């Protein structure tokens, strides 16, 4: 039995994409999740979809409540989280339009609480070191990879995402310097939520979608808020068929083995007094 | 009609500057700014004095009020800013009373509110994401460099300020990173001064004086308080002929169209729900 | 007269390493320490002892209540401290169990003071602007590692320590990126209690010992609790023994001329009205 849940990023959070669809509102011992829960069905396969920003796009990045929406997602019983996500391009190769099945992160946040474990809450006791050397599920987006190939899709099969804290885009000298890190895309949304989905012992994966090619080439265009929106109206039917594709492959695929090992990560990360 | 804020940074922030000086106390929707306005004229050009730190120099980089600052600065009327700032030379060829008319920032600060559109304020609704591919104002930067030049003072082109959350001086292996990054000077105070004044549609330039050369010469004496107050002392002479020259050139240039570009770059960087 | 402080560390914080042991629970300006500190000598040499994170491990890295663990080290008369901290190794030739001598540190935390003069306690008035290019006692380090060597213990007599916010471990791309940095080894601990020690004109000095190498061997096994912890139950007592064998020779060194230019180090580094 799995369901998947759905984080919709900026342009890519249509709840259209489920059938069977029932609204529902939460709550969280870390507070309101961005949006209510859409519960629905991609073909037999039951899904929970969520807008990171609210249905209309009125939360900052630095200010999603990434432990509500991952509690909340984990609490109406999701084994997998699938994201969209749009991203700025650090790399030629990576050409607005193109999805990219991240598979590491640098963080450059500041403000953000990443851990379920913060001694506030009886619901998780004590110290958790969530281990990150494999932040998203090999196995999703192997998935992922392998849909976007039968789709025909313009699609690479890793990358770096690096997240800044925001709201503000980044200054040429950091866009510059955030390559030589060997960062490949730049938004403000992977981290904490990966992190957290981690913790929860969820399969979470990512389909990053590069709108812009952020500001290092400075003969060219910078980034803008139009630029970004522009990209992603024209493009975001390609993240709606890659999910609508991918989540009955999902549906059945063998997971008990991959979920089992999850949970003991996560329940032998926290030290207890 | 143009109207200069002016900045005022450690040992650079002296009201003498102004002629037919009006002290002003306000008020804004984020606080109070760090100290009195101090209105004021350089020949006929309208302009605005704001101690950063305060006239006794008694507030803390990562404490400065820089949205307060900012804020009061639009609503009093300025069309520019031009700032001055103390700082490390973290390069052999920019001496210590050397100008550096720095183009190009890179975040490191933690703890500072970025953006004036944080959700709290009924003046600034919305999400605000901010160009930063050009941090600070062209023209306003041509002319300081032409002034220096006029003036036969010791001034740098461009460069990289790594901005760092202090109080604390940088360790050594942190400032021979930055060098590794790209960054060419180094403070507690350019961000998120200049990222606030992009979204008042604020024409931005910074005096950097270079004050020492931080610590990345093991061979050489370190940075400390009194070594930068001392090179403060000998050369804020430097800073405040450039800004008394500069400020008449800026008043006698066209500057409508600028501004609009400005206007609509902050405008259009608005998601509204 | 020399006292020593002693920070324990994740499985490095024994008690038994003290005779004529007494518990004392004190209160300070920025709140309670971590737990108690434990009076004791070694030989004949006052010590005080601090748990981290407490003795039963209850206190995650970002929350350690640093400002109160100094300032009760310095206000019971400690002039020296030396701390145990457990480290990730970011180089092949620092094996796990390996100690190092740390020298320098680079700084990935976000959510910590760093300063005992916030403007928020009569006790630390104005700003502090503290050096931080020798952020480590060189004369108590110098001792560790000559007595490291008289115990026959690998030992490396110098490193860079990035200190990350956590309680996540790094990304595999962070990991990666910190070598490139500079760092030899990583830990959540190091900053900001190095800092605040030299804003209180401590000598300060770490025994790191790595129990892992973090991720950036991808071929290889990557650091969990239980890896670390395993480790430091192997090795404990060699920092034990370190301790043991060091503090009766500093206890028999002259140090009034090495306080008395970090108390002046610490003086001058404060700016007042
Ligand atoms: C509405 S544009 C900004 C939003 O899009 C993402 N985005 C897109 C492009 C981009 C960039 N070049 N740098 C940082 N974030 C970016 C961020 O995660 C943010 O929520
Ligand atoms: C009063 S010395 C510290 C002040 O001077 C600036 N400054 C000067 C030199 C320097 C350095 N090497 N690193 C960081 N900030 C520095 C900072 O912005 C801070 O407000
Ligand atoms: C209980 S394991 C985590 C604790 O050990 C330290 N530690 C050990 C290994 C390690 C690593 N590879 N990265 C970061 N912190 C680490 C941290 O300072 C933290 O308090
Ligand atoms: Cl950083």
């Amino acid at each position: 039995a799995v369901k998947i849940g759905i984080i919709g990023g900026t342009g890519l959070d249509d709840p259209e994409i489920l059938e069977g669809r029932t609204e529902k509102y939460v709550d969280t011992p870390f507070g309101k999740p961005s949006d209510a829960l859409i519960l629905g069905k991609i073909k037999n396969v039951d899904c929970v979809l969520l807008a990171r920003h609210g249905r209309q796009h009125t939360i900052m990045p630095s200010k999603v409540n990434y432990q509500a929406n991952i509690w909340a997602l984990k609490e109406e019983g999701c084994t997998h989280v699938i994201v969209t996500t749009a991203c700025g391009s650090l790399r030629e190769e990576i050409q607005p339009g193109d999805i990219v099945i991240i598979d590491q992160f640098i963080d450059r946040t500041t403000m953000r609480p990443q851990s379920f474990y913060d001694g506030s809450h009886s619901c998780a006791r004590g110290v958790c070191h969530i281990p990150m050397a494999e932040p998203f599920c090999p196995k999703t987006r192997e998935v992922l990879i392998e849909t976007a190939k039968k789709l025909g899709l313009r699609c690479h099969s890793k990358g770096t995402m690096v997240t800044i804290e925001g709201p503000r885009f980044s200054s040429r000298a950091e866009s510059f310097m955030f390559r030589t890190w060997g960062a490949d895309v730049i938004n403000m949304t992977t981290v904490p939520e990966v992190v957290l989905a981690k913790e929860a012992g969820i399969c979470y994966a990512s389909i990053a979608m590069a709108t812009d090619y952020d500001c290092w080439k400075e003969h060219e265009e910078a980034v803008s808020v139009d630029r970004v929106l522009k990209t992603l109206k024209e493009n975001a039917n390609k993240a709606k068929s890659l999910l609508l594709t991918t989540i009955p492959q999902i549906g059945s695929t063998e997971w008990s083995e991959t979920l089992h090992n999850l949970k003991n990560m996560a329940q032998f990360s926290v030290l207890l007094p």
